[PDB]
RNA sequence: UUGAUGUCACGGAACAGGAACUUGAACAACAUCGUUAC
C-alpha cells in the first residue's frame, strides 16, 4: 500500500482513463478497443509491504526467495 | 485491502475517409449654410 496511508477524492485525482485499441492487419483500421487507468509515477513512486516467513522453514529456500524477488523485472 | 497447489494481459497501434475554398479596377466634381423684406 502507499506508505503514509492518505486519502484521495476518487480515481480520476490520481490518474486517467485511457482507451486502447486493437487494430487488423489487412484493412488496418480498428476494432474492439478496452479500457484502462494511467497513473503516473512522478507522483507514487513507492509500495511498501510485507512478508512473513516460518520459522523452521528452511536455510535456502530463503536464498531462492530473495534471487526470485530479485528477478522479477515487471508488475502491474 | 488479497488467500495460496494453477494469473502468457510486455495477449490488443485509438486506428480509418474530408483542398480554409468562393466573390471585389486603390477609385473619384458640384456646391455647403440659413433666413431677410413688407
Amino acid at each position: 500500500s502507499l506508505p503514509g496511508k492518505p486519502d484521495f477524492d476518487g480515481p480520476k485525482a490520481i490518474g486517467s482513463q485511457r482507451v486502447l485499441n486493437r487494430v487488423d492487419f489487412k484493412s488496418g483500421k480498428a476494432h474492439d478497443f478496452f479500457k484502462a487507468y494511467e497513473v503516473d509515477h512522478t507522483r507514487f513512486p513507492r509500495f511498501e509491504g510485507e512478508i512473513t516467513i516460518d520459522n523452521k522453514v528452511s536455510a535456502e529456500a530463503r536464498k531462492l526467495l530473495c534471487d526470485s524477488l530479485k528477478f522479477t523485472d515487471r508488475l502491474c
